[PDB]
């Protein structure tokens, strides 16, 4: 049914399944052969020595076209899909490819498949914004320093586990073609086992858009057969999937009373306990405000939740139905509580129908509705005469003593 | 066809709507059918008695 | 044990499993699936708390 609720319909963490992300999408690039139609030659190793083949590139030739869809299409390990770059290019020059997503994610696998040899110097980037800002992630080179001013295989300090490392590992060829690059950010991080309570790591995994720029007789180029990257849609554990909008926009169907396309905030009128992340121990859900059926808008202050022993901090605004309070939970000046009615009755508040003569004042005990009884008068609305007290038709003093 | 009255809990001077017009009891500078908005020349105030007030 | 703890629920008669009809009083009483009919709340003296049922046959009653 809904994994957001237990066998007993208890709200529990519901998550989209782990899936490849870079599968079938388009990418804007900065360079490609074939315009005008380009050529390219290909070397192969035979036994001990080398031998060079050669081919051509026209995109207008479908069979000689090799679009970036070849990176996102299904790559058959027996029918590869190699996109190709222009040749005769090297550092220092930006070989930049972008991908703007629009949604923040957590990633586990970043797999690759190469048709060209593995170069020496390169780095990783990302954008937690929508294609405007860009930050690196790691570097990769034998000379991480002379190229990037970086160390090779640095250590990950616990106090900054968000360090960006560089290595010469797997910068070698072989593998020339079919290079397999898989990256787990979790490697080396000491606080990766308890990722559920690693917000900086839960921030280190945050990424929306991706950019890749390269630095480092014959025609040399770069080519690649496919790309796969695994992840889950970031709904903070508050939505089991992500769906399209009426204006074509992929958003979480944020369950667990959460708001924001990523379930990042609480739902409107849900301000009593702070927004929290669904944990294996507790789904740390949001909660609406309590008005006992007597308000539609509310606000919150932490000090309320603070002094609540961290239990509640909700407070309603504009208490209707002659009700009032943090929970719109009492009759204002002017009514009393109709105790006979339930504690949330929309008309639980009614005018102090005090005997306009027999009651001394115009109010009544908001709890008891006890009107102000005059000298010898008693009773809630103060109507009755007492023992030995004779009612008089005086519009001022009805009950009169006996000798 | 009948729904409970939604009188503005503050800007209306009562919770009873004018069953014909549904007009809640608008207080001096309060406007709106449920008597919620402040009028032009009345700004919303955090005072729990005078929400809408003229300006000099 | 020694202190108090208060749970809380709701009643829709249109919810069959959450309804609490007087049939809960006439149905078979399972000590493991009891049938709690429920009254309205916020009620006390002085008020008539009356429930009705006629017979159609005169009887002598013991238990
Ligand atoms: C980039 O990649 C593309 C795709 O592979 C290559 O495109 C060329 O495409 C044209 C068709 O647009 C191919 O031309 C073919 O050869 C004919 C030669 O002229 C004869 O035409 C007819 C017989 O077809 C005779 O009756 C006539 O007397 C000529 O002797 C062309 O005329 C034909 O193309 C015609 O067809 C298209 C529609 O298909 C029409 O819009 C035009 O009128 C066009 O003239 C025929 O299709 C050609 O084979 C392709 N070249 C290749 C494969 O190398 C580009 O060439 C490639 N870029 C480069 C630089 O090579
Ligand atoms: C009393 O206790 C019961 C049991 O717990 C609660 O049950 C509710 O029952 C209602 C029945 O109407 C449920 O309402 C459900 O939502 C629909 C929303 O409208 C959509 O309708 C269809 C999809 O159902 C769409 O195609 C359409 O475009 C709308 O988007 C209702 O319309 C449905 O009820 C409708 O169905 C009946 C026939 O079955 C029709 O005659 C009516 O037109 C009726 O509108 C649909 O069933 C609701 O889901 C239940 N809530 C639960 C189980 O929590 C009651 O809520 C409870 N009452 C109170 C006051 O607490
Ligand atoms: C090559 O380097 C970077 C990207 O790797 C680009 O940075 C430019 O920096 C200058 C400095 O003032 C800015 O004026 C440009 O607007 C930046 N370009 C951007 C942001 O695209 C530089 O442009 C790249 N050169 C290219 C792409 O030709
Ligand atoms: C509550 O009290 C009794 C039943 O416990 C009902 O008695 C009424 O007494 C007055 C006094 O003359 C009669 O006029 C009414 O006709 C009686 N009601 C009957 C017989 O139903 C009284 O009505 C009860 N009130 C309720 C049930 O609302
Ligand atoms: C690979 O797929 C393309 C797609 O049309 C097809 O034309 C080609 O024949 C395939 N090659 C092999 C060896 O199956
Ligand atoms: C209302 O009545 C109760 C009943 O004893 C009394 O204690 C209280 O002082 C009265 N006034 C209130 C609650 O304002
Ligand atoms: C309801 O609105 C009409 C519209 O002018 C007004 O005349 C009337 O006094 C209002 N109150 C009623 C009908 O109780
Ligand atoms: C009690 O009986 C009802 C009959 O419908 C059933 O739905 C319910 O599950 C039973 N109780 C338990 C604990 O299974």
């Amino acid at each position: 049914p809904d994994p957001c609720y237990d066998e007993h319909g208890l709200p529990r963490r519901c998550i989209p399944d782990f899936v490849n992300s870079a599968f079938g999408k388009e990418v804007k690039v900065s360079s490609t052969c074939g315009k005008p139609p380009s050529r390219y030659c290909v070397v192969t190793e035979k036994g001990e020595e080398q031998v060079r083949s050669c081919h051509l590139c026209n995109a207008s030739d479908p069979k000689r076209a090799h679009p970036p869809s070849f990176l996102t299409d299904l790559n058959n390990p027996h029918n590869l899909t190699c996109w190709q770059s222009d040749s005769y290019v090297q550092y220092p020059h930006n070989v930049t490819l972008t991908l703007s997503l629009g949604k923040k994610f957590e990633v586990t696998y970043v797999s690759l498949q190469f048709c060209s040899p593995r170069p020496e110097s390169m780095a990783i980037y990302k954008s937690m914004d929508y294609g405007k800002t860009w930050v690196p992630f790691q570097f990769y080179s034998t000379q991480c320093r002379k190229m990037y001013n970086k160390p090779s295989r640095a250590a990950i300090t616990k106090q900054n586990e968000q360090e960006a490392i560089c290595t010469d590992s797997h910068t070698d060829v072989r593998p020339l073609s079919g290079g397999l690059i898989a990256f787990s950010t979790l490697d080396g991080r000491p606080t990766a086992h308890d990722f559920d309570n690693s917000p900086v790591l839960q921030d280190w995994v945050t990424a929306t858009d991706i950019k890749v720029t390269f630095s480092r007789r014959d025609s040399y180029f770069y080519a690649v057969s496919d790309l796969q990257v695994g992840g889950r849609c970031k709904c903070n554990g508050h939505a089991s999937r992500c769906v399209r909008d009426r204006d074509d926009n992929l958003v979480c169907d944020c369950k667990h009373n959460t708001a924001g396309p990523e379930c990042d905030r609480c739902k409107p009128f849900h301000y009593d306990r702070p927004w929290q992340r669904a944990t294996a121990r507790e789904a740390n859900e949001c909660v609406a405000c309590n008005c006992n059926l007597h308000a539609r808008r509310c606000r919150f202050n932490m000090e309320l939740y603070k002094l609540s022993g961290r239990k509640s901090g909700g407070v309603c605004l504009n208490c209707r139905h002659n009700t009032a309070g943090r929970h719109c939970h009492y009759c204002k000046e002017g009514f009393y509580r109709d105790l006979s009615k339930p504690i949330s009755h929309r008309k639980a508040c009614k005018e102090c129908d005090c005997h306009p003569v027999g009651a001394a004042g115009q109010t009544c005990n908001q709890t008891t509705g006890q009107c102000p009884c005059k000298d010898g008068v008693t009773g809630i609305t103060c109507n009755r005469c007492a023992k030995g007290y004779q009612q008089s038709r005086s519009p001022i003093a009805p009950c009169i003593k006996i000798p």
